[PDB]
């Protein structure tokens, strides 16, 4: 599923991100618009053995598992798979996760790069929230 960009702003604000460990909104808009166009089907195979799965494109050597990844540590504590899915509610839980492990948004080579210091208020101005 391709989310419009005021769609996925609700879906994420009734999933609680909204200020989640002290990020707006607008962050995790910004990071999914860079990380996968807002394609929850996206997926980046690396070379390293990993791969990237959905919205937020988390990466399988830490986060989920999907069986053929080297150091596979599983710390979101579910199948890639579920992070293909057309509801976010998994990717969403292992975002949070991602945060609470002693990372910031920085976890995030896109948001790093493409929306760290923007005005990420834009990602959400005009929508419905």
């Amino acid at each position: 599923k391709v989310f419009g960009r005021c769609e996925l702003a609700a879906a994420m604000k009734r999933h609680g991100l909204d200020n989640y460990r002290g990020y707006s909104l607008g962050n995790w808009v910004c990071a999914a618009k860079f990380e996968s166009n807002f394609n929850t089907q996206a997926t980046n195979r690396n070379t390293d053995g990993s791969t990237d799965y959905g919205i937020l494109q988390i990466n399988s050597r830490w986060w989920c598992n999907d069986g053929r990844t080297p150091g596979s540590r599983n710390l979101c504590n579910i199948p890639c798979s579920a992070l293909l899915s057309s509801d976010i509610t998994a990717s969403v839980n292992c975002a949070k996760k991602i945060v609470s492990d002693g990372n910031g948004m920085n976890a995030w080579v896109a948001w790093r790069n493409r929306c760290k210091g923007t005005d990420v208020q834009a990602w959400i101005r005009g929508c419905r929230l």
